[PDB]
């Protein structure tokens, strides 16, 4: 067949990313079922729209029509009933926790309950899509759809099939991404970090490594990147945007001692209320329009040998 009709969207998971994907589709005219199994997760879903509404206002300029936003909110239906979420879905975007057992159970349900014209997309970045594509029962219409953080501003959509994904399904995901304000790109082979994380993770690791071994201050590393390479954002500016919560856990996942100290230092900034752009402060301080106001000085080494000593 083919996948060329995207009027109804089901998103599974209302978390940090889930909510951003829901608002992105809604904001571009699509009706969205916002599914979560636990009613509590949905009771404060309006909190997520408000948080997201600010991001739209700071980052988008003449984009962000507050009415578009309001009517987008009216196109969103929260639900604890998966059969209701799936009933007319032209695409399902699963954004549930990164647990393989959970993915398999969820997708088993989705495969039985959803129409046969429904395109199946998973948002995962910790797992491979082929690890649980079978659980959907329909691998030829199952692929991965990867987003960045603060997706309205950093609006990439990376489409990545398995060896079983039909090309029609790939083209459908690209189409869906185009219709929802995204820059869509085809990741032609199934690999762990798409394009974005494959580029970003070595680069961030090098940046924080330079800092943790006392080779320089975050502003130094970022300025060198910006000027030498003709760019706007160095690693530490990027950390602010990724947010310290993710980045700290990611650093802890390596078990490398210097990455641990990095993660702990991020913790100490989180505890003080500074976890990145979202708080208006991380490695840099920011203004209400998103403006970088300069580096936060207490990261600086002074005459300490490293950040830890």
């Amino acid at each position: 067949s083919e996948f060329t009709r995207f009027e109804q969207v089901a998103v599974l998971g209302t978390g940090v990313l889930g909510s951003q994907i829901i608002m992105q589709a809604a904001y571009h005219g699509k009706k969205v079922m916002a599914y979560d199994a636990v009613p509590a997760a949905l009771e404060g879903i309006e909190r997520r729209w408000a948080w997201i509404r600010q991001g739209y206002e700071a980052d988008l300029g003449e984009g962000y029509d507050p009415q578009r936003f309001d009517e987008a909110i009216a196109r969103i239906t929260p639900t604890s009933d998966l059969g209701e979420a799936l009933a007319d879905a032209d695409i399902v975007i699963e954004a549930v926790p990164e647990n393989l057992e959970l993915k398999r159970k969820v997708w088993a349900q989705v495969g039985e309950l959803a129409p046969a014209t429904t395109l199946f997309a998973t948002n995962t970045s910790s797992l491979l899509p082929s690890d649980f594509a079978d659980a959907s029962g329909h691998p030829e219409r199952f692929l991965a759809l990867h987003y960045a953080n603060r997706i309205w501003a950093q609006n990439t959509a990376e489409v990545m099939g398995t060896a079983a994904t039909s090309p029609e399904a790939v083209a459908g995901a690209l189409q869906f991404a185009e219709e929802t304000g995204m820059v869509p790109v085809h990741v032609r082979k199934e690999i762990p970090g798409y394009f974005l994380n494959s580029l970003l993770i070595p680069w961030l690791q090098a940046g924080s490594k330079l800092y943790m071994h006392g080779v320089g201050n975050p502003a130094d590393i970022d300025r060198t990147w910006r000027v030498a390479t003709g760019n706007e954002r160095g690693p530490f500016q990027t950390y602010d945007i990724v947010g310290f919560h993710v980045a700290a856990n990611v650093s802890r996942n390596t078990g490398v001692d210097w990455q641990l100290g990095f993660a702990e230092l991020l913790e100490k900034s989180i505890a003080e209320g500074h976890s990145g752009v979202a708080d208006g402060q991380g490695f840099y301080r920011y203004g209400p329009d998103g403006e970088n106001l300069g580096p936060v000085e207490d990261w600086n080494l002074g005459d300490k040998d490293t950040p830890l000593g």
